[PDB]
């Protein structure tokens, strides 16, 4: 509904088709990996790095958000 | 810096924040699981397009248990 570009998910069956193509037991990771990275630099970037604000915004609490930026190395 | 650069459609990533740009410029509290779903439903339609349907071979490629696979399916009413 919200999430274009149409939708994200045709975005995302694409990648994931091209990727198949191209041929694994890390799928579900990687994914989240390249999908994750991305929404956290953008939500930071929106609250100027303001963390209590990027947590309430996405829906986590700042203990996961922070568990997240530093899993990706971003802290 | 990124994890991998195997999926693109020009990576994937690239297409998450275009289409977060794009909803920033149109209050919110449940933009993860907005994008959660909007991403784990076209995966889980693909990965058992290419086991055939076979769950198994599905969570093992995804490196998730039966399970945890099951409960994707039903919450998205792929079961």
């Amino acid at each position: 509904d919200v999430l274009t570009v149409k939708p994200l998910r045709d975005s995302v069956k694409q990648a994931l088709k091209n990727y198949f193509a191209q041929l694994v037991n890390d799928l579900y990771e990687l994914v989240l990996a390249e999908v994750e990275q991305p929404l956290l630099d953008m939500v930071m970037a929106y609250t100027r790095g303001n963390q209590t604000r990027a947590a309430l915004m996405m829906g986590i609490n700042r203990g996961t958000l922070r568990k997240k930026l530093k899993k990706y190395g971003m802290n």
